[PDB]
């Protein structure tokens, strides 16, 4: 199952950039919401909150991009 691995998130904005890892936790039964994790390259860990529309803008902007092909 894995439940959330965050129980709290990030409300403070930030540049994209900076994070050399933004992966996202996907929801299901192990976590009805949905979490952001991305990783600053100084080696830090923040979960991001979709609540913001800077979290959901900076995790759009910075998923959008060459994936494959």
């Amino acid at each position: 199952e894995l439940r959330c691995q965050c129980i709290k998130t990030y409300s403070k904005p930030f540049h994209p950039k900076f994070i050399k890892e933004l992966r996202v936790i996907e929801s299901g039964p192990h976590c009805a919401n949905t979490e952001i994790i991305v990783k600053l390259s100084d080696g830090r860990e923040l979960c991001l909150d979709p609540k913001e529309n800077w979290v959901q803008r900076v995790v759009e902007k910075f998923l959008k991009r060459a994936e494959n092909s």
